[PDB]
């Protein structure tokens, strides 16, 4: 049996001094990076004056010399211009020119264009919006575009259509690409090559999702190298053309986590392409991608440059990004590698193309700082400093200065001095964007410096995929500013080196970009993560993880009086039962009952700790968990079978719960918000630290002593969480740990002094707890509060406008992360019929790239399921589906999985959503297809399961977003992203129906359920008044029920129905939190006045009602206004008229108990029941709390999904 | 400018629907669209699908999309003022059909 | 001012919308009140005219 973590993440090679200097700079503070860059970039006053003169001359030429003219000629609005280009794009998809022209003349121009053109015309309108307006929108207002297209065609007819077609044909065939194919591009390159330019061709391949896609991109590069080398005809690597490749195109798992596969499988492919480039003597350039791929790519560069089969050729090229903090240290490494290998490496210096995405990713991951600069002027100084380094090494590298910035160009031109020969260095630019500038550079009549044109090659389909990123003409962009007439030349030739030198704090971070730790500002400190692409982090974590496996972890019944004796057994790693993780001593039922009694005795002492000090304990526990994160990771990995990435995110979530509930406490709790008393917290195995901690921290900080009953599978990390909370100051009497199975849970729930139950787990067990609590009342005669957060049957709907590669990544992650053992996991993928085959093929190919195994290796993507019983249950479902003839796709498992309990990631194609009858808590994705016209019925089918937890939608079309999000009934919605990993206080988590009672964990209503009088949460109010409530209040006033009418109006004002907030979070995402009606509330009144108060409460929160006909109060609601009548039904048989979404009950204690038993027996969802006596209704306006009559909805929209972040472009 | 009830017929003077009343086929006014779909229209379209009334179900879906119900615009004007223009349901429409298919089409238009 | 604004507004709305398929009604009778004897007079007439209708 392999030693734990002995092979966790060994580096490709021992890290040299030069490599370690790169890693040390990864996230270096910006104030530390800039001073040495300022020094290296400094030039003489004479040179700076000369550069400014040269830059002024170039910019004067640029200003002194398409779609705009078309918009002007036909007086088009912006939306009409966009709609016209989308129409032209669609018409150009008609291959034959004659049939297209006939469609235009005979059908499109004469009227209905919709009749003649499964895919929205407007799928790529975000791109054309950028072309027309200069601004990026993430999604498309397809109804506005449809209206504009109809308007412009009816106004101007065939001529405007013809002009749009010709414009789009020119742009997509000649401007955005050099040619559709490499042969066409090569033909069109002769013109500028005769003028002194050279070329590097980009086959527009990137981000392979499957082996088949990677092989396609390989043969595309190979065929291009042949065409380029044939055309080069011995011109060599400086005068003749070359190719540029992206490593992510050549392997579907190009990442540090899969380094072994990268070196074993990707490297030979690049070598084979390089050998072909060598034989033709052309350049082959490795493009630079995301920051977490930089150092991995150096390992490939190193092997290639040391490989003797490639010797004799100097065409290997490599991009370095000046917006990156590691850039000068990467250049030191490359220059030294060029010296060692004797290869004159071609080094393309760029600023960098992924800026928006890097900011978002560092924020999401909670990392120490960004791997890129945050002020554009910093990138400019970095670029000039790195150019000085490259110009000092032209004997060993070939510098290639890729930029369209005339100030940057002029600075380097004069820095390089008077001596020049072809091959010393060159400039570079992008096809169709830099030739105006470089036509003033190339040739003896200008500056006599060569320029290489980066030439995209591809069809219209390929071009539009990543064209948005290429256009991002942001706001600080030189190309944008040269065109801005409000920007003077003096502003354009400003020296960034001197501007940075004279700022008050050199290198200060951008004022409007939050460090990840500061995402929530003054509210609370974000949890910190760990960078699994950082070799220093991986080396430190390797040792901390090994040390965690050497610890003698135990879990004991930790009573108020001390640890108790019990039955003791080992805890085994689910990925390998030979790996003993620790020992658990489980609680006797007598001791569980004793624990509740001790909690009740201790309750006054804990309630007397002021709320601020209780919150201080939570904050201290968060600090301790942050400090102990590496050790906690190791325990979660081995006890719960989690990958390191998922364990990091779980410890983060625990820290986030602690700090969020502490802050919510400081915002709300005072002396009148009395504790419930002892609270039983029952937690699941699948988030054995985070959900465990969340429930306990909330209950404790609300002033309640806690009996913590962890899942029987994962007691060790629970015991460690309790140890940490006790170290942070939680008294032993306030927090008792009771390990054991459901019998311990049941004995705690049944205990007479239990005042509340927090449950997260299966719906079936929650229903058993509900039934037991139905027999019980508090000393005050009210139901015992139950928070029950249960299963999901979560769907994602994908239409033909979504990007398949994005979809597949989000589906693979949502369905199979954590082996599908998330309540939030994707269970049912719904694919529009016309894209279903293509997406399914890609999905199956991506499935087979997953690595399943024991999770103490960074390369493992999917770990085991928690137990043999879970495995058997999941496999039984798979075989039933297989036995019914449904198509089943499964990856094959390695023999090593035999020592643990693994289920292979599985895809099952279903006919109807009703084929799936219960939550299957494992790595099993079900796929269904739908016709676009049946979208609304599909949303019905999703709702029809009765669950309502997470839901995903992938679409670019606003009409589809509006439709689907208005009709789906789920608590956590996600647009154009995955549906997992809800973040505390950002996507408050929890659903409805069979998925839970609420309130949401990690949301602002949570603590209020854990006290006897709920506080007003932060930001919790609404200016909107339900109109049926208002009609009911008028009806009451007409009937003479003046006091009840006043109470109804007060309820209308007090309701927070209609609350609509945006929560702070990462850039590139919009996180929304809204309060809606719950649905139909069961009313069980006893008196006429009680019924009016119940009806007022329900209507004020937007609900309909079913009123108990056995109350005999029908005559109290004679002659209701029709608006109110529409919301009112009478129920003789409650079970026949559900599901309900809550209940309001009036009666004495015995009546409340009897109704509560009848309600628990209703089929379906657990109902949040509120009860009051007639006297309490008369005395207390809040007898029924409106907090529990609304439904929370969280929605998270990926606003970078169109390829960029428009808000950060400013 | 213009109102409803005893205040007149509409469309508003000095507004974008006015000229369309003075031609035999109305154009699409500037900015006249909505991403919202009436939910009762959606329920009606599904009902029509169930009956096999495929042409009418298609007409209902198209009405649902082409409706500008829910339009919510801010119009350009002076500083210190916010000038809003919105399209709402009119009320109860009198339907005078002759045929079943005509009734389904009229209902789709009114519901949308 | 309102009369001027009606003229320019209906002119611009026409430039944004009207094409060969938006045929005129025919003769339009424009009946106006004494309380805005230029502005409402002009607004009704201008709209009818620019939509392609002769006006009484
Ligand atoms: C000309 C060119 C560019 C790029 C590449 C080749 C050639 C010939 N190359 C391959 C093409 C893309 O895949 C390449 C690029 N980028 C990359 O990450 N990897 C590659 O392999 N190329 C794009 C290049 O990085 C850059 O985006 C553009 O050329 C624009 O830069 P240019 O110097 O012409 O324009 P400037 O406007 O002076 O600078 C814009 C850049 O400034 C940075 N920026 C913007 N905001 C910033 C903030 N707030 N903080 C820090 N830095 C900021 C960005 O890097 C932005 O692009
Ligand atoms: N909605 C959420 O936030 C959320 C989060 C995580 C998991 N879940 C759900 O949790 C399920 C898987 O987790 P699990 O397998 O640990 O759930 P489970 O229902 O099998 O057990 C959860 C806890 O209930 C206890 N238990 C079992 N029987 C009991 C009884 N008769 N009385 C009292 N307690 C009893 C168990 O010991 C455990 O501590 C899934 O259905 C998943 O959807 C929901
Ligand atoms: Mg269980």
């Amino acid at each position: 049996a392999p030693a734990p973590f002995a092979d966790f993440a060994p580096p490709v090679r021992p890290q040299s001094t030069l490599r370690r200097a790169i890693t040390a700079a990864y996230r270096r503070p910006e104030t530390e990076c800039l001073p040495p860059l300022v020094e290296a970039a400094t030039q003489s006053k004479e040179i700076r004056d000369a550069a400014a003169s040269t830059a002024r001359k170039l910019i004067e030429a640029l200003r002194g010399k398409g779609v705009e003219g078309l918009v002007q000629e036909y007086s088009l609005s912006s939306q009409e211009g966009v709609a016209l280009m989308c129409l032209a794009e669609a018409l150009l998809r008609i291959p034959d020119t004659a049939t297209r022209d006939a469609l235009i003349r005979d059908k499109i121009a004469d009227g209905n264009w919709k009749s003649h053109l499964s895919r929205s015309l407007f799928v790529n309108a975000a791109t054309w919006g950028l072309v027309v307006t200069g601004k990026l929108t993430s999604t498309v207002n397809d109804r506005s575009l449809a209206a504009a297209l109809t308007r412009l065609i009816s106004r101007c007819g065939e001529p405007v259509i013809r002009r749009g077609v010709d414009m789009a044909m020119r742009m997509m065939g000649e401007q955005f690409v050099t040619g559709e194919t490499i042969r066409e591009a090569l033909k069109r390159s002769k013109e500028l090559e005769e003028k002194g330019f050279s070329y590097s061709y980009d086959m527009l391949g990137e981000a392979a999702t499957t082996a088949a896609d990677a092989e396609r991109y390989y043969r595309d590069y190979e065929s291009a190298i042949h065409a380029i080398g044939k055309a080069s005809a011995g011109r060599g690597i400086y005068e003749g053309p070359g190719i540029s490749i992206k490593l992510s195109a050549l392997h579907p798992r190009y990442s540090r986590a899969q380094a072994a596969r990268v070196m074993g499988e990707l490297l030979p492919r690049v070598k084979a392409l390089a050998l072909l480039a060598k034989n033709y003597d052309i350049g082959l350039n490795i493009d630079a991608e995301e920051a977490d791929r930089l150092e991995l790519s150096l390992d490939l560069l190193e092997v290639l440059c040391l490989d003797g089969d490639l010797s004799g050729w100097n065409g290997m090229g490599f991009v370095v990004q000046a917006y990156g903090k590691r850039c000068p240290f990467v250049l030191d490494f490359i220059i030294d590698l060029a010296r060692r290998s004797g290869r004159r490496i071609m080094v393309r210096l760029v600023k960098g193309a992924y800026w928006d995405a890097e900011i978002k990713r560092a924020q999401l991951d909670g990392l120490a700082d960004f791997p890129v600069f945050t002020r554009k002027i910093h990138t400019d100084v970095s670029y000039i400093a790195c150019a000085a380094k490259l110009l000092a090494a032209t004997d060993v590298v070939f510098p290639q200065f890729a930029t369209h910035n005339a100030q940057t160009l002029a600075a380097i031109y004069h820095m390089a001095g008077k001596d020049f020969h072809v091959g010393k260095y060159e400039f570079q630019c992008l096809h169709g964007m830099g030739e105006p500038l470089y036509e003033e550079v190339v040739g003896r009549g200008k500056l006599d410096r060569p320029c290489r044109i980066y030439a995209p090659v591809g069809t219209h389909e390929t071009l539009l995929a990543y064209l948005v990123r290429r256009l991002l003409g942001a706001n600080s962009s030189f190309v944008h500013r040269i065109n801005d007439p409000k920007v003077s030349i003096d502003e354009l030739i400003a020296d960034p080196v001197e501007v940075v030198r004279a700022m008050p704090v050199v290198g200060a971070k951008h004022d409007r970009i939050a460090l990840p730790a500061e995402l929530f500002g003054d509210a609370r400190t974000n949890s910190a993560g760990l960078d699994l692409s950082n070799e220093e982090t991986l080396a430190s974590l390797t040792e901390a993880l090994r040390e965690s496996a050497a610890m003698k972890w135990t879990a004991l019944p930790q009573l108020a009086t001390g640890p108790a004796a019990g039955e003791t057994r080992t805890v085994l790693n689910p990925g390998d039962h030979r790996d003993v993780v620790g020992s658990v001593t489980e609680t006797s039922e007598e001791d569980a009952r004793r624990a509740v009694r001790l909690a009740a005795d201790a309750a006054p002492d804990w309630a007397a700790v002021p709320p601020s000090e209780r919150a201080a304990c939570l904050d201290r526990a968060a600090e301790l968990m942050q400090a102990r994160m590496p050790t906690l990771l190791g325990l979660i990995i081995r006890e719960a079978g989690k990958s390191a990435l998922n364990a990091i995110a779980e410890v983060r979530e625990a820290i986030d719960f602690l700090r969020y509930y502490a802050e919510q406490t400081r915002r709300t709790l005072g002396p009148g918000h009395g504790p419930l008393g002892p609270i039983v917290c029952i937690s699941p195995w699948n988030f054995p630290l985070a959900i465990f901690t969340g429930q306990i921290a909330a209950a404790l900080v609300a002033g309640n002593p806690v009996l913590a009953k962890p899942a029987e599978e994962t007691p060790l990390i629970a015991a460690e969480g309790v140890r940490i909370l006790r170290e942070a100051g939680i008294p032993a009497s306030a927090l008792q740990l009771l390990p054991g199975d459901g019998r311990v849970g049941a004995a705690l729930v049944a205990a007479a002094e239990t005042a509340g139950v927090m449950f997260t787990g299966s719906t079936e067990v929650a229903r058993l707890i509900q039934a037991q609590l139905a027999d019980r009342l508090s000393p005050a005669g009210r139901p015992i509060p139950l928070i029950a957060e249960t299963g999901g049957q979560n769907a994602m709907i994908v239409d033909s406008s979504a990007l398949a590669e994005q979809v597949v990544g989000d589906v693979i992650t949502s369905a199979f992360d954590s082996a599908g053992q998330r309540a939030s996991a994707l269970r049912v993928l719904c694919l529009q019929e016309d894209v279903a085959d293509r997406i399914l093929t890609m999905l199956k190919g991506a499935l087979h790239e997953l690595h399943i195994g024991r999770t103490d290796r960074l390369s493992v993507d999917v770990g085991p399921v928690i137990t043999s019983e879970a495995k058997d249950n999941i496999e039984k479902h798979i075989e039933r589906m297989r036995g019914l003839g449904r198509k089943v796709e499964q990856i094959g498992l390695a023999s090593e999985t035999g020592v643990g309990t693994f289920v292979p990631p599985t895809i099952i194609e279903l006919e109807k959503l009703s084929d799936l009858q219960r939550e299957v808590f494992g790595p099993v994705l079900h796929v269904i297809r739908y016709r676009r016209d049946d979208l609304d019925r599909l949303v019905d089918d999703v709702n029809a399961t009765g669950y309502g937890l997470t839901f995903g939608l992938h679409t670019r079309l606003d009409e589809t977003i509006a439709h689907v999000t208005s009709r789906i009934k789920a608590g956590n919605l996600y647009i154009n992203r995955n549906i997992i990993g809800a973040v505390v206080g950002v996507q408050p988590f929890g659903g409805r129906g069979l998925s839970g009672t609420g309130p949401k964990a990690g949301g602002p209503l949570y603590l209020g359920r854990l006290v006897t009088t709920a506080p007003v949460p932060p930001q919790h109010s609404s200016v909107h008044t339900d109109p049926v409530l208002l009609d009911f209040a008028k009806w009451l006033d007409g009937k003479g029920a003046r006091a009840e009418a006043e109470a109804a109006r007060n309820a209308g004002s007090s309701s927070a129905l209609g609350l609509d907030l945006e929560l702070p979070g990462p850039v590139g995402e919009r996180n929304l939190y809204t309060l809606h009606a719950r649905g139909r509330i069961l009313l069980v009144p006893a008196t006429e006045s009680g019924l009016y108060h119940q009806l007022a409460a329900a209507l004020a929160t937007g609900n309909s009602v079913a009123i108990d006909a056995a109350s005999g109060l029908q005559a109290s609601l004679k002659n209701l206004p029709q608006t109110v009548g529409l919301r009112v039904s009478w129920s003789k048989d409650w079970a026949a008229d559900g599901p309900f979404a809550g209940a309001l009950v009036e009666g004495d204690a015995e009546r409340i108990r009897a109704v509560n038993k009848a309600i628990a027996a209703l089929p379906g969802p657990l109902l949040l029941v509120q009860a009051a006596s007639s006297g309490e209704i008369a005395r207390n306006p809040d007898a029924y709390c409106l907090n529990w009559l609304v439904e929370e909805v969280s929605a998270s929209i990926n606003t970078a999904a169109a390829g960029g972040n428009a808000s950060l472009m400013a």
